[PDB]
């Protein structure tokens, strides 16, 4: 079957565990222990096609910054996460679409930009800087709330739909 | 606000009243009362971002074939519907996708395939061949169901991110 080696990547604190971990599990992770690198694959029907989406989730710590290019790599799409209550985070994902880039030597990389967090009422980055940023990119941007579960099939997804197209 | 005016367009029978009712009002429609033309405008909030969404459920029916160039013209992005067990509303797509894009004169137009009714056992259209067609059009590709609600909001919402990034 096809197989989507899906990477979720961001800053320290966005979510990305809680991503995959509501898609996968179906359980909002309220705690907070810091990834390293973890594998999920889990065998999908998306748009009536049976896949096996592998996914990555890595670290956000830059301890672990060395790790980046072994999976960059091997990645098909990636998923790019900021908080929509941390301006650094977004910040941020302009460090890791650069890193990606360059060691898939291209430009057009299947990828999504994630805002995650959107359940919170203290938003620091409004939906228009984030679109235009994606816009910049031409990249899809969604929304997505790991704690209401807002957005994640959504976002998963279609990164699968911008891999298939690719 | 940000005004989108979202047309769906497809063959008599395939499940387009049936999709916009289950996102405008929340209930699946059992019965078939056949549309000649009909406007649903909804504020809704799509990735952070607060829009209105209008909504022109069209007609099947050949009689009403002259008003598509109308609507056709004013429309900003379209769901091109096929229901999977009905291989003749697959083909006619292509008459659809044709003529949107002559009277938009631009072979771009921001659409999504929409393979509907997948809650049926017995399909006739396989993903693998409407997946090479959205391919062959540029377009996303996604298998829904108006009857269980799935794909539903993701077909309007990925309609949307099209428009957004044209
Ligand atoms: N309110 C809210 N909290 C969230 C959301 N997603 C994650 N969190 C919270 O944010 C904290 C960190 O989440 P986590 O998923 O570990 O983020 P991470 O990006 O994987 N951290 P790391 O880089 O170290 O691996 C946790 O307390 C978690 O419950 C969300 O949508 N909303
Ligand atoms: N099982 C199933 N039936 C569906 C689905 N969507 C629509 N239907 C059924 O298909 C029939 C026609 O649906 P309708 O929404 O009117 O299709 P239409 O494309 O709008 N017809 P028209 O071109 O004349 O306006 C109804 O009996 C309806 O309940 C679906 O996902 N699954
Ligand atoms: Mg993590
Ligand atoms: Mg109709």
């Amino acid at each position: 079957m096809t197989e989507y080696k899906l990477v979720v990547v961001g800053a320290d604190g966005v979510g990305k565990s809680a991503l995959t971990i509501q898609l996968i599990q179906n359980h909002f992770v309220d705690e907070y222990d810091p990834t390293i690198e973890d594998s999920y694959r889990k065998q999908v029907v998306i748009d009536g096609e049976t896949c096996l989406l592998d996914i990555l989730d890595t670290a956000g710590q830059e301890e672990y910054s060395a790790m980046r290019d072994q999976y960059m790599r091997t990645g098909e799409g990636f998923l790019c996460v900021f908080a929509i209550n941390n301006t650094k985070s977004f910040e941020d994902i302009h460090q890791y679409r650069e890193q990606i880039k360059r060691v898939k030597d291209s430009d057009d990389v299947p990828m999504v930009l994630v805002g995650n967090k959107c359940d919170l009422a203290a938003r620091t980055v409004e939906s228009r800087q984030a679109q235009d940023l994606a816009r910049s990119y031409g990249i899809p941007y969604i929304e997505t709330s790991a704690k209401t579960r807002q957005g994640v099939e959504d976002a998963f997804y279609t990164l699968v739909r911008e891999i298939r197209q690719h």
